[PDB]
Formats: C-alpha cells, structure tokens, sequence
C-alpha cells in the first residue's frame, strides 16, 4: 500500500551481482554527487566473494555526470584473464574530499526510487536499472544527505 | 491507511472501456505534456476487443493544453455506424518527437492521482473523471519521469 | 503506521455536534480561501437532525482570514430560545463566485490534517481543534483543489 | 511499509536516558528554532527519577544554532559528585518570549526524522544520534508548527 519512498534515497541488501562465467555483466551505479575527476582518482571496485580485489574500473572520463549511470563488465580481471563465475561485489570511490582526505561511496543496489511496481500482488523498487522487491530494501533518506 | 500515492502519476490494470451498445461514452485522457499540434498529427484510437481499428479522434483541435482532458465517443466507427456493444481500448498519440521519430502516448485507466476516496472501509483513487480501487494500480512514479 | 496525510485536505463521516441542552458549543471550521466580504453575504448555518435551519451565524466580521476559524454557539435559536438537546449540522457558505453564483463551502469535520497522534495503539488525526479516528477520514486530497 | 515520516518531527514515548554510572552520556536535542541568547537564559535540565533537579547546563555559548546539537555529561551534579546509576529525564528552555514571558521547549525523544531503518524485518526511526523503533512515536507533525 506504501509508495511514500518514490524519490527516497534507498538502501538494499543486494550489493553484489552473478556473473555466469562467460557473459558480460551490465550494471548501474548511483552518484549523489556530480563526479569531479580532479578530486582525487575515481573509480569502481569488483570485488569476488572473499574481498579480494578483482577488477578496477577508472570513472575520471564521466566527469560532470551526476544520478544512475550504466556500465558493463567483460568479466576480465586485471590481467584480462576471465574469472571464476560467481557473486561479485561492486563498491566505487569518488570525488576525494580536501579536507578530511576521504572518497565519497557508492555501491550497486542503493540509489533513488524512481518508480514503485506491483508484479502480480506484490511491490517492488525501480532504482535505475535493478527492480527489487520492497523486503530486500534496508533504509530510505531523503537526497543530499547520510 | 496510505494516501502516499496522492499527487503521483498511477498505471491502472484498466486499459477500456464498455460500451453498452447505444449510448455515447464519456472519457478521460491525461496528457503528461503540452499537446503540440504542430509536431505530428496527435490523435486518440479506439480499439475492438480484436485491436481493430474502429474510430480515430484527432487532437489537434486541443493543441496547449495538458493534464486531464475531457472525451465523448459517439459510438460509431469512422464510416458513421454504430459499432457493437462491449469492450473497448483507448489509446492516443501526441507530440511527434523530432529526433527519435516517436510519438508521446497516454491510454485510458493511467495518470495523476488526484485525490483518495474511502467506500466503506475500502479505498480508491480519483484519476480525473475515473474512480477506481487501489488494487487495481500496477505502477506509481513521480510527474515528467518514465 | 501511515502519516502522509499529514498536510493534505482531509474529508470525514462526522458533519455534527452533539448540544448537550444547556452548555455552549465550540467548534472549528476550515476556510480553503480567504473570506471576502464584498462576495456575497457569508454566513454559517445550523441545522437539526431534520436539516431544518435552527441559527444562522454571520461571517463577514472574519473577512480577510483563512484556514481553521473557531466559533461558538450558545445553543438558542434565532429567536433566542434554547434548543432540544441532540445532534445539529454545521457548514457555511462564503465567496459568491461573481460567473458561476454559487458560494464555496465547508463545514465541520473536514480540513487540513495538522498532526497525527498514536492514542494508546491506535492513529488519530489532528485536524484544528477535532481530533479524531483514522476510520472516520473518507476522503483526502492536496490544499487549493476540490 | 511506510516512510511518510521521513521529514516530520517526530515525538516518542522516550524521555530519559539511562546513566550506568560511571561513563559519560552522549545525546542530542532538537532545536525547532534558532537559539537565541539574548532572549532569556538558555539552558538544559537534567532530572532523576523523581523529578529532582541535577544538573544544569547553559546553551547560551550555541547562540546561532538550530537542528540536532550533541551533548555529553559526565554523570556529575552541580556540585561535581557523581550521582546514582538509573534513568534521568533530559529537557530543555530556551528563547524566552518576550510576549507570553514562555521558553520554547524541547527535550530528548523528539526531533525531525532524517531517515528510516530496518532491523531484521522490523523498521526504526534516526532522529539525529537516536535510533528508536516505530512504536514507540507517539505524534508526528511538520516543521515549524504546533
């Protein structure tokens, strides 16, 4: 019955995506804030299920952007060797702060809820690209804030 | 108990309308943006339970306005006969995008939630002229998005 | 667990008060628009539990004001003389629309909601000097509209 | 389901906070309004279990301030001494009107509602340094009013 969210920053308990071994994996990150490439060195993180760094992908070429962006992943580790398949957290820094010398975060599966779904009976998130079900997600705020 | 989806736009279950055989047929269609009868030939079509092809309004008539706009249909095919009873989809399409070479669409049974209307204990949504249950609506997202 | 109605025009099944026989009555009533005086002759009207017009209460002194006004009512008529005991009507009409001549209305019981309140378990919605169950609400809608 | 709350104040059946004590106690009061120093004395009570004043703590230097401040005490009466281990109410006074010859108030337990959270399945409300669960609010209203 609650759509009250819809423009709401949201939090889930999906940070991670499957990768099937051989197929790339597209992929949606929210910005809070517009990405400066001259504060600091931005970039996306891929994570395996151990915390060991997989892949790293730069951002500094979508300076200026701001809000969901789309990105794929060949599935290539830093060498360009494919990877076990498996779930892959993806975690990106941005936009290195002068003073407290600290990244801004982002994650797939938080971002703004651009639209509220019923499949069947049942509710569900659109955030960008992910549509999630209304369980899945953790904590709402409004925008420019936490 | 939520009244949250007040002010948002709705996407109902309900695409048509009945007609009963004879009398005309009165409807809503909410335009997201300002008709402009200059890009394209905006119009509304009307559809037989088969997706035929049984009346065509054209809109151009209503060029600037936007929001909830009040229909009739006579009932009657575009040769000038009356058409049988039943059921019926009601569609339109406007504003001609230049670029993409892709009209804006609107139907029957979608648009601003203006108000909720509790009968007896059970509630329900005014969308312009249509009143319909709450379990009826399969999509909530926020004016000039989607 | 909803309180998004909280700033919207609320509606409910209370339209009376009940006079006890002797004390005077306090109430509250919501004007959307700003009383003119000029438009029309605004008044408030009280009615029996046979719609019969019992007292009749002038608005103009209150030109120039807006939202929840409280008012009395010694419980006489408009000769002066006490009243049975019982449930009486309340609603007003003020603003004579030059083009259409009719008056806007209200009445008790319906207006901004302004809070709400957890009473024990249950929801209560603060609406002026009424406060009253969510059960009762019929319908809601957003200020400057209906 | 519902986050409609995010945004308003929020006021909750908690008053007091529990001093274990020996450590020092962090917590934070919501000023609806900005601190005015020069309108009245400014300052925080700290009561016991029996309505008992303890400590008292001047807000005059936060002159300028609105919103969520943090505070600590360090357990000690106004004498210095450490007082007993339990449960203490925290209020505050502060911008004496000049009028009514009243302070505006505020105490811990209430305040505007940045986000909301959910523990397992179950939901919760941030207010500031606070994290409370649903049930335990007992009025919610916007900014600036009652």
């Amino acid at each position: 019955n609650s759509v009250s969210m819809i423009g709401k920053i949201a939090e889930t308990d999906v940070s991670g995506a499957n990768f099937d071994g051989n197929n790339k994996l597209s992929f949606s990150l929210f910005f809070d804030e517009k990405i400066d490439a001259s504060k600091g060195v931005p970039a996306i993180q891929i994570l395996n299920e151990n915390n060991e760094l997989v892949k790293t992908i730069p951002l500094k070429d979508y300076n200026g952007q701001k809000g969901y962006i789309n990105f794929e992943w060949d599935g290539t580790n830093e060498k360009g060797e494919k990877v076990p398949k498996g779930n892959y957290k993806i975690k990106a820094e941005y936009n290195l702060d002068s003073h407290s010398k600290q990244y801004l975060q982002t994650r797939i599966g938080r971002g703004e809820v651009e639209s509220v779904i019923f499949d069947k009976g049942k509710p569900m998130l659109r955030m960008g690209e992910m549509v999630l079900p209304i369980d899945s997600a953790i904590e709402f705020y409004q925008p420019d804030q936490k």
